Parts: C-alpha cells; structure tokens; sequence
C-alpha cells in the first residue's frame, strides 16, 4: 500500500518544497474568500508518498505519452489541492471523479491557488470544526505532484472537454490551469500538511 516518508525540516528536499509552497502564494480574484487570508503557511510536516502500484501506472503511462511526443515526458511539479487528498495518496488521481476546462484533474504552479480547494470548490464551508475558510487553527493539506503534461493543448476560452485533443496529453487552460484527463499522468509525490498564518 502507501507508505509516507517523513522528510526532515533540515532536508534539502523538505526545504525545496516549502520554498515552492511559500514563494507561490498570491492574491486571488475572490479576495481570499475561498482559501482564507494569509501571506505565509506554517508548514507542519512534509511527507514523500510511496506507492508501488501508482508508480507503475505512472511509469507505464509515461512511456506512451513519450512515444507520442518526440520521446519526452514533459513532466512538471505542480500543486494540487482537494478534499480528496487522502484517497489520492492511497489510490492515485481518478478522472472518474473529474470544471472550467472539462472533466479533468487540475493543478497549478501557485500553492495558494490549490489552497482554495482543500475544503472544496470556492472553499466550501471552511474547516469542519470552525466552519471557517480562513481558519488559522485547523491543519490543511495539499499535494506537490509529478505531472506528465506530454504534448499540451492550449485552450483560451472555457471548454467542456472529456479528453485532451488528439495527439495531445494535457490541456493548459487560460492564470493557466494544468489539466490532464488521465490519473496515470500524475503521481502525488509530496503530501504537505500546513496552516495558513494570520497576517
Ligand atoms: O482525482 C480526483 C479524485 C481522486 C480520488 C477520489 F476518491 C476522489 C477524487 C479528483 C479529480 C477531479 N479533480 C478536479 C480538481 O482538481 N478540483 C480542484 C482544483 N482545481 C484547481 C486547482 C486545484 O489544485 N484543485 C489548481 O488550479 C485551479 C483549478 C475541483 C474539485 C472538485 C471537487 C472538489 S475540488 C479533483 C480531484
Ligand atoms: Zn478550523
């Protein structure tokens, strides 16, 4: 099954991920409505996710994508946030649960943007305990994942697509939203447990 590797705060790895999480905070059109109001996370712990089977599907899909894209993975580390993280680290991303660019699995370069989703679309009703979307008490989680974009399609309006266009493997949707339509194309590498910190 899935085991979690407990990175150390003094790990050059750990540090690299918190810096990506910390440096990609930004302001959002909703004025902090969904994700709450903060300038910085209090990173409780960072964990590397290890799953035999998920690595295998990810590796296998990696080859097909490659053959169809001048033999390049075109992989990327992107943040994903969801109320579904527990199932994702245990069974991987599932497009059968899959928006502005169709029935896909969404990622983004800004940790803050994924933060909006940890309690659901538009932040839902905030933490279960304090019903607070800006809650500074409750621990949140997100994922820094390896994503196989393959040959990306670029959409510029909103479109309801089920799969990437032929010859493509992902959709970059315009801030850009990274969308794949196959779970295998993302592995959930880093489980991040954190708090938003009152400014
Ligand atoms: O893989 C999935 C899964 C796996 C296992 C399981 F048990 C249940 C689902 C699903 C597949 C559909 N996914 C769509 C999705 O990612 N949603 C949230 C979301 N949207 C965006 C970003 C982000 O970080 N998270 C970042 O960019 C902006 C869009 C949109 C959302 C829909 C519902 C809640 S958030 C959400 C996860
Ligand atoms: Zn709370």
């Amino acid at each position: 099954g899935t085991i979690l590797l407990d990175l150390a705060p003094e790990d050059k790895e750990y540090q690299s991920v918190e810096e990506e999480m910390q440096s990609t905070i930004r302001e959002h059109r909703d004025g902090g409505n969904a994700g709450g109001i903060f300038n910085r996370y209090n990173v409780i712990r960072i964990q590397k996710v290890v799953n035999k089977k998920l690595r295998e599907r990810f590796c296998h899909r990696q080859k097909e994508v490659s053959e169809e894209n001048h033999n390049h993975h075109n992989e990327r580390m992107l943040f994903h946030g969801s109320p579904f993280i527990n199932a994702i680290i245990h069974k991987g991303f599932d497009e059968r649960h899959a928006g502005m660019f169709g029935a896909g699995i969404y990622f983004a370069e800004n940790s803050s943007k994924s933060n909006q989703y940890v309690y659901g679309i538009g932040g839902g009703t905030g933490c279960p305990t304090h019903k607070d979307r800006s809650c500074y008490i409750c621990h949140r989680q997100m994922l820094f994942c390896r994503v196989t974009l393959g040959k990306s399609f670029l959409q510029f309006s909103t479109i309801k697509m089920a799969h990437a266009p032929p010859g493509h493997h992902s959709v970059i949707g315009r801030y850009a939203e990274y969308v794949i339509y196959r779970g295998e194309q993302a592995y959930p590498e880093y489980l991040i447990t954190y708090q938003i910190m009152k400014p």
